């Protein structure tokens, strides 16, 4: 009848199309490459049809066969034009369907042949989404073939609008595409960018409370023994020093040193550095004269607020300005003129190497706007400053409770570490709400308490939550960089890895792969926390600042390298486990013991485990599982446990049974006081999986297969999971798709092959 060029750079040629057109009589040639005008292809040539072709016609070629040019693209074709349509259609909730029209110059903006909506299920992965579009564009191909060859279908231009994507868009979203509908929605919710609509934070700190003094100018803000400030009198004195302060030259952006012990005068001078134009440097007066030397150093601070107790530890550093002289204090009692904005520097706190990390105001101001509502705080709370000055425990501990009206209380040396007594103090001030670092506050929750309405804890993984109170506990996550915390969640049960929650106001954050990429949610990565809460980054480091705050590749946001890993609950609440994914590897492998340990301890026997990597005196290492237990346990039954969530190489070689373990007085399990292990010391065991290494070696292309091995560290990819499956379905047994995701490696996939045709 007619000679047809069939051009494709992705559908096969055995194509239900093209072999409907060949059952018509149609000589179809196959080109899956780019062609000009001379081409032979070309020749004779009466109907061109694309199919899914990765390449532009020439204008030549277009205007030539004008009219004769059809292609089959799978989208309601006003919408997702360009690549990865079906995706696209899936993730920007487009509507669904597939479309036959003709080229014209442009990309997909053709006149419509035929049009037909398409239906996808929450359950079906974004590959059955992939197949089923094509194909119904290919059965609707065969129905409309001969009106089409006829020309009596009228083409309609299409509805305005639309979407269009390109190749390399699909890119950060490289992992997601054997997730399901559901399941991709539900990453698109929770990581997606925020939404239209919102505006940059105007408010620096100590504008929010000075408006908040004058709301509450009577009540109590800071309360030390016996001796009270209400939020008037603190005003006016750190009003008074702060126009002493900005009097000695303190600008925006300027270091000022502080370095008091626990006291009201803190208070006033933190926030009088703030009044006076400054970022405030907290300097524990308990620290080392070596560390306190160098913070003074590091930091660019001229002016230092202090005792005259600690006074000489500075060693005239710096100009002095002594908080109990008379003189450092200004008659004017009045707010000063404003010269700040919410990015000028609120405060620079050292991390232990030190480096000193940059907060600004809006950062603040994010944190305390989420922390009053989310915790409901009215000024009936009193708090506790209870955290090292030094630590951003105190910015959460003072700043939240400030602005919210609330009562501060100083808590002195004695009852600090004596949390019987401290429990007893906030007991007869009847204290609601407070911030202890883990341990501290796992302690507290052996004391009876009925003081608190709310604790919060963080900074170590908590592991009790059984409690005296009747309050309620917080479980919160955040490194110094990104200001206090950027999750907080709220412990209902007892859980055997406790998660960290749901972001807080303008953050977001991201599990990805080593790659930058997304992980679907379940799947583990390095989290990276993106938003409001980032701060500026650290002083006078600015290429380590370039390594934790990156700009992202795909994206191009400001985002924060944590070196965390951690994971998404299906509920949305983030999951820690371990950090880098370094101490030591193992056999060739990337291992974190920290990834093994929960997977070790949900055996019914076990109650704690801690895994270890030991050298075999060859320079390298292996895995030992050290488990406590009332009894030994088997080596195969523990292999097997592992075996069931873990690939093989990640199932330690070893396995020590304990009675107890020894423990440090701080923190829980000593390692150098543990034992240590030794040894002198794989291809496809059986023949099934030996079968199946063939397949592997074939699809992808290696020499060698191992037990152990990958298929996706090899670089395995979406082509090449359907490739294995479609492959190995028609000279063996077929697998679905999802079997290869969670079981990906050979002894996985060959644990699944034995018992699922043999059950």
């Amino acid at each position: 009848m007619g000679r047809i060029l069939f051009l494709t750079t992705f559908m096969s040629k055995g194509n239900k199309v093209v072999r409907y057109l060949e059952s018509l009589h149609h000589e179809v040639v196959i080109c899956q490459e780019k062609v000009h005008a001379q081409s032979a292809n070309l020749q004779e040539i009466d109907w061109i049809v694309s199919y899914a072709y990765g390449y532009i016609l020439d204008k030549e070629i277009v205007s030539r066969f004008r009219g004769r040019i059809i292609n089959l693209h799978p989208s309601l074709l006003p919408w997702n034009k360009g690549r990865d349509p079906v995706f696209w259609s899936v993730w920007d909730e487009t509507p669904k369907g597939v479309t036959i029209h003709l080229i014209d110059e442009h990309v997909d903006t053709g006149d419509i042949l035929v049009q037909e909506e398409i239906a996808f299920a929450d359950e079906d992965t974004l590959l059955d989404c992939y197949n089923k579009a094509n194909q119904a564009i290919e059965e609707l191909f065969i129905r409309e073939w001969e009106n089409i060859v006829h020309g009596r279908i009228a083409p309609y231009r299409q509805t305005a609008g639309g979407t269009l994507h390109f190749k390399a868009d699909r890119d950060f979203y490289k992992n997601l595409n054997m997730t399901t509908v559901r399941e991709l929605l539900a990453l698109k919710r929770l990581c997606a960018e925020p939404k239209r609509g919102e505006k940059p934070i105007d408010k620096t700190f100590h504008q929010l409370f000075e408006q908040q003094v004058e709301m509450t100018p009577d009540h109590v803000a800071v309360v030390d023994r016996g001796q009270s400030l209400t939020y008037k009198q603190l005003n006016e004195r750190a009003n008074q020093l702060a126009h002493h302060l900005r009097g000695k030259g303190v600008k925006p952006d300027d270091q000022v040193a502080i370095m008091l012990d626990k006291s009201l005068d803190m208070i006033v001078s933190i926030l009088a550095v703030m009044k006076a134009g400054g970022a405030y440097v907290p300097i524990d007066p308990d620290y080392p004269g070596e560390r306190i030397a160098y913070m003074l150093a590091d930091s660019s601070a001229a002016i230092l607020l202090t005792n005259a107790l600690h006074e000489e530890k500075a060693n005239g550093a710096c100009d002095i300005i002594d908080v109990h002289d008379p003189d450092s204090y200004s008659e004017n009692t009045n707010n000063l003129p404003h010269v700040n904005r919410p990015d000028d520097l609120v405060y620079v706190m050292y991390t232990s190497l030190a480096k000193g990390v940059m907060i600004e105001h809006h950062n603040l101001v994010n944190f305390c706007e989420w922390y009053r509502p989310y915790f409901g705080v009215t000024p009936a709370d009193k708090a506790l400053v209870y955290s090292s000055f030094s630590f951003d425990g105190s910015a959460l501990d003072i700043f939240t409770h400030l602005l919210a009206g609330a009562a501060l209380h100083i808590v002195p040396s004695e009852r600090k570490y004596d949390l019987d007594a401290l429990n007893d103090y906030c007991n007869q001030e009847g204290i609601t709400i407070s911030y202890l670092p883990t341990g501290a506050a796992e302690q507290f929750m052996q004391m009876d308490n009925q003081s608190f309405r709310v604790v919060i804890t963080g900074g170590d993984v908590l592991k009790k939550i059984e409690r005296n109170g009747t309050y309620k506990l917080y479980n919160g996550y955040g490194p110094t960089e990104c200001t206090i915390m950027v999750t907080m969640f709220e412990v209902d049960k007892p859980y055997a890895n406790i998660p960290i929650g749901k972001p807080i106001d303008r953050t977001r954050i991201l599990i990805l792969d080593e790659a930058l990429a997304l992980q679907p949610i379940g799947v583990a990565g390095e989290l990276f926390i993106v938003g409001e809460g980032l701060g500026r980054g650290y002083l006078n480091r600015p290429e380590l600042t370039a390594e934790k705050f990156i700009v992202h590749p795909q994206t191009g946001e400001r985002m924060y390298r944590t070196g965390d890993r951690a994971r998404f609950l299906p509920d949305g609440n983030i999951e820690f486990l371990g950090r880098l994914d370094n101490l030591v590897k193992i056999r060739g492998y990337r291992i974190e013991p920290g990834e093994i340990e929960p997977f070790l301890m949900n055996h019914p026997l076990i109650e704690l485990t801690t895994v270890l990597a030991k050298e075999q005196a060859d320079g390298r290492k292996y895995l030992v599982g050290y488990y406590v237990a009332p009894e030994e346990i088997p080596h195969g039954e523990l292999r097997e446990w592992l075996g069931n969530d873990l690939p093989d190489y990640m199932i330690p070689t070893y396995f020590v049974h304990m009675k107890a373990f020894p423990l440090t007085a701080n923190g829980k399990v000593d390692r150098r006081a543990l034992p240590d292990v030794q040894a002198d010391a794989v291809a496809p065991t059986d023949e099934l999986e030996q079968q199946l290494a063939q397949v592997w070696s074939h699809v992808l292309g290696i020499p060698q297969m191992g037990i152990d091995d990958h298929f996706l560290e090899r670089g395995g990819d979406s082509i090449k999971v359907m490739q294995l499956i479609h492959q190995l379905k028609n000279i063996g047994l077929s697998l679905r798709y999802d079997q290869l995701f969670t079981h990906p490696t050979i002894r996985q996939l060959k644990r699944l092959l034995t018992e699922q045709a043999a059950a």
